């Protein structure tokens, strides 16, 4: 059986000064101009020492992934960064440490209890583990049930990425065009940058009707969309929590508001 869980139950406590540093170490690296990295570094690495769980995210993305000219690549550091997550049992933390040496290593690691790293991120409601695992029993284990339940635990806890992924499930798999671009519209709300993107294509006057899923173009939603897609391309820390309540999408005009009951 599957339980859904919810990720900030399982989070650590955040000290006031580290966050912070954490803030505004995340905003300096936020805006497409010339950012200083040495001391977004410095910044992140002050409120790892206070044990903020999310200093150590960041910090430990740029160590890995590193940066032109400010940082610096360095492995074995993100991945001290990424222990230091787990001692701390941060959910985000078993996803990152899975995603760097692969899944099935969690099971000897004594922080996940016997789990694989994404099985216990996901048992404390991790929504980037709840996603992939989601992914994987749909598309690989044909397990669309608990797929599906993986993923909706993920999008009902605000994770635009998530949701994204089921609108994708119900356009490709389902070919349930309203109810994807219902999915991808909750995606937008949660600061989704692809869903806002591809929700503005399908009203294009000039998208494949494919792509458009054969709905009619409607250039002020492709315009209202696409202006979406660019506050959330340059700030992703923003939020919609109205979008869907006060901006109903049009029904698809043969499938309606759901292909399976295509005249409510």
């Amino acid at each position: 059986p599957f339980v859904c869980a919810n990720e900030k139950d399982h989070l650590p406590p955040l000290d006031p000064q580290a966050d912070a540093w954490y803030r505004e170490a995340a905003a300096l690296a936020k805006p497409d101009t010339l950012r200083p990295w040495g001391r977004i570094v410095e910044i992140y690495s002050k409120a790892v020492e206070r044990g903020h769980w999310k200093a150590m995210h960041n910090l430990a993305n740029l160590y890995r992934t590193g940066w032109p000219g400010g940082v610096e690549k360095d492995p074995q550091k993100a991945l001290d960064l990424y222990q230091k997550m787990i001692d701390l049992d941060v959910p985000q933390g078993f996803y990152d440490m899975g995603a760097m040496i692969g899944n099935r290593a969690g099971v000897k690691n004594p922080a996940t209890d016997g789990l694989t790293f994404l099985d216990k991120a996901a048992s404390l409601g991790n929504p980037p583990a709840l996603t992939e695992l989601g992914k994987l029993y749909i598309y690989v284990a044909k397990e669309k049930e608990l797929g599906l339940a993986y993923a909706s635990c993920a999008s009902s806890q605000g994770y635009a990425p998530a949701s994204y992924e089921l609108g994708s499930y119900y356009e490709l798999v389902e070919n349930n065009y309203p109810k994807a671009l219902s999915y991808y519209q909750v995606s937008v709300s949660q600061g989704g940058r692809s869903a806002a993107f591809f929700l503005s294509r399908v009203f294009g006057k000039r998208t494949p009707p494919s792509s458009a899923m054969w709905y009619t173009p409607d250039e002020k939603l492709e315009k209202f969309y696409y202006s979406l897609y660019l506050q959330i391309d340059a700030d992703p820390d923003l939020r919609f929590p109205n979008l869907v309540k006060y901006n109903p999408l049009p029904p698809h005009p043969v499938q309606g508001y759901d292909a399976a009951r295509p005249d409510w």
